[PDB]
């Protein structure tokens, strides 16, 4: 009757990313690069830093690239070796065998259904959920900051962020309680409220740490927000504000902004990129 | 007590070099015995045995095994546009999440492959099926084995008497008491030298193992693991009520295709007719 | 002046619905007869016939067909690491460029498929091979055909006598003069109705056509119906294969082909024959 | 006269090691410049220049390039089910047969790559486009080049290391960094076959008109990360729906 550690994270990667066509008509959206790494790469790096040791990808149909990316690139590594090029550039692209599991979603039925797909791999253990479109820039990574708070309050946690009024109908909204620094009690939550019925402004961001009871609730109704809801009254539920900036690579403008931000932070790229940005701006 | 099954591991990361050039760019596990691939048969067998979580330990060029168990979108659409029943595909798709894939990364054998499923299995007994061992019969091999499991528990493996000159190719069992279909395993040696075989009953690619076996594998990180397990838990060999075809070998693959074909009402007539002629 | 033969078209975009579930996610052209995929036998055949440009018109889920004819990097490296000879793969890789692929995009049949190779063929004669028609024998179907082509020229197709209740499934030929292995085609109808068959010699998946046939296909923007318009002005003969053909298009044929080849293999025949008789009563 | 020009060769078999780990399992030719992958821009450029036959010489892990130019069955179905227009995909797929693929098999460089298309091109003039060289401008590099072709014929290359002679405005008889845009005569194929590299186009200077064309626009070397980012920023600033937010961010982020 103990409580297990969270050595697990679930990555919903079965979307058709229709917003980025034509680029995504044959390329997984999750594979779009922020400078030189694909969105999922950042996401799993984040998880590793947070101490997670079992990544479980719930995929779709045309996404083999996601699978190959985290395996040995046999010919590539051979080619590089034949050129004295170091494989350090691939550090972190491959985990221990078994640490990355895949399960097909089969039918595109949303986030809750997706998480539900991992039910048997998670078991009676708390688990994390990361939506790669939410590029979280900062140190430590969002998940690590979150796990840090988990270690002290336990229960369920989600990344929270103040959003403009005309933006509230696009996210799940939190009904805030007591604030204790970075944490803030969630007294309620509604998935995309109507534009006049927003309980507040702090929305839910694609970073979660949930207790196994949430899986159970999903199996039973067998969606997510409504499932976390059912667990306000009996388990610690807090919103965590990220010490860094988040870029919504879900929309083209964010994607570009993220690329720029990261490039400006790179020793070898900022000089050239800065110089160019400057002129190009008038 | 005897913890219930429901989890099966399928090692499918081999390069099947024996079937080249057929397996040069296609998974050996996908070779058809008439009209269904070897894994399909193995999965069906698991389903019948009450297993509800398939764990595939794959290799690099094997996306076909993945697509085979998902919805074939365009195909199903084209069949519907021709009033063709999709019943032909029943059993091809399981519930979302019931089939998990993990990459073996490096081909280091059976033990290593099974080891790759450690976190998915957990504490929990698990089954292991090698699709190359085509098990023809009813009920299926795994079902017959699980029936014996719910009675004796512990670890079980499929056993089969093999000719003398063939013993050096299998793991051999040192038999104890026989109770109908079961036979106690008092010891086992992987591929003994010819003249050194303790007996003739070898190990076949069908296993039901206790979680302590995974533990022993993580620790040594193969056949040698099952054995640090004889004085502690009931360990029996099960004889299959049916015939097994070694599709690991060219001749076996063909024999299997012939056998199944002859059991098919719509194929038997034509096949038998030809077989006879062609034989002289 | 007979245009030399140097190109072959392989229609490999079918969904092989007949072999489900085996063909649910695997190209039917990759089904093996003992050792080698159907398409491998087909290209072998073309190579023997002196063809040096294979042109595959494929579909959507058929990357295996493309990988099969390229270097299998990891595999060849692993075999080398085990002193295993790569001879087993001889013929699986041709010279760079000798195999071209074009996507059919939509499954509109054989004529459409061949039409897709129009700009690759151009103004030159071309062959057409349907891998489902496993041609067992030697020299080998295309070779035997090209031998006849080199003396008669024009257009040729493999012809085979088929049972009466089987005629409605093939294109049927109206035979003329027979000159040994050849037989003039005076006409042909695609799948005639049962009772309407002009004869019994059907068209088999092996063709040698003149560029004018492409022209006619481009204009009509089907196959059978186009070869027709080429009767009164280009030598058109049907060729009989010196060997046996297996219709791997249907399950029984696939099985039969596998058994036939197996029995011709010194290393497999003993075990296979022994089994065959026992399991047969 | 001058044999028109209806064929283009696209060398797309590189391992893009410079963009690791992004290109570990994804073709570098598929890297997006905001909305579309590099090859898309390249083929669009070709179509605008009147090219009717695209020939891709690919490598091993590059199925994405093939699927991209075919019908995305399930996707188009899903969009339809959402009343979303497919115009977003216009230019994504050409007439069947207009895109041919040949495997390079062995990574032996540009010359060998072009050589692989020898039998598809035949005795005809052909273009060559390296998608890493993102050519931003209107009417687009190949078009501008083809315009000069119909006048002078022979062989042309995009210029921006070469020594010149006479400058006829945009043309200049052969700095001038050579750029990945070529229009070559069939005799160059023959010379490649024989020695069986590119600087063998030179064995073609005393017999055919050979000029360098200067591009009316700017080129971004998406071969290196700085260039890739610059290209994405430039295009974004040119898009009415993205420029506002992108510019506002850029400014703030720059200090
Ligand atoms: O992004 P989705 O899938 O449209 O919506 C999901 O993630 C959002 C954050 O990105 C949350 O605010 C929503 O509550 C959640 O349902
Ligand atoms: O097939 P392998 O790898 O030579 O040997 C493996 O499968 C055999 C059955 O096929 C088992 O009897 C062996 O114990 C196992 O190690
Ligand atoms: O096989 P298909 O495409 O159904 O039909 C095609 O090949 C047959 C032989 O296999 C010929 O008899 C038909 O005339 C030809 O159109
Ligand atoms: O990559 P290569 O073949 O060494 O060089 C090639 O690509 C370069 C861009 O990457 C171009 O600037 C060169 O003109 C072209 O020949």
């Amino acid at each position: 009757m103990t409580i297990k550690p969270l050595r697990k994270a679930v990555f919903p990667v079965a979307g058709l990313g229709t917003r980025f066509l034509p680029a995504t008509k044959a390329m997984p959206k999750e594979m779009l690069p922020v400078v030189d790494r694909p969105l999922i790469q950042y996401a799993v790096d984040e998880a590793v830093e947070a101490g997670i040791e079992q990544m479980i990808f719930v995929t779709g149909r045309g996404k083999s690239a996601l699978e190959d990316h985290f395996d040995i690139a046999y010919e590539l590594e051979a080619t590089m070796a034949a050129r004295g090029k170091s494989l350090d550039v691939l550090d972190g692209t491959r985990l221990k065998p078994g640490n990355i599991a895949y399960v097909r979603q089969q039918e595109p039925m949303g986030l809750g259904h997706a998480v539900w797909c991992a039910r048997d791999i998670v078991g009676d253990e708390p688990f994390a959920v990361l939506l790669p479109d939410d590029f979280m820039f900062g140190q430590p990574g969002c998940l690590k900051q979150m796990v840090d708070a988990y270690n002290k309050v336990g229960g369920n946690l989600i990344c929270a962020e103040e959003v403009p009024d005309d933006q509230t109908h696009r996210y799940g909204i939190i009904t805030p309680g007591t604030q204790d620094g970075v944490l803030t009690e969630v007294k309620g939550l509604v998935e995309k409220p109507a534009p006049g019925t927003a309980p507040s402004n702090l929305s839910v961001i694609g970073r979660y740490i949930l207790q196994p009871e949430v899986m159970r609730i999903l199996e039973n109704q067998g969606q997510l927000t409504d499932a976390m809801q059912r667990m306000i009254g009996d388990q610690p539920f807090h919103g965590v504000t990220f010490q860094g900036t988040r870029y919504d690579c879900g929309d083209k403008a964010g994607f570009i902004q993220a690329n720029l931000a990261v490039a400006l932070s790179r020793p070898d790229l900022e000089p050239a990129v800065r110089a160019f940005a400057v002129k190009a701006l008038g």
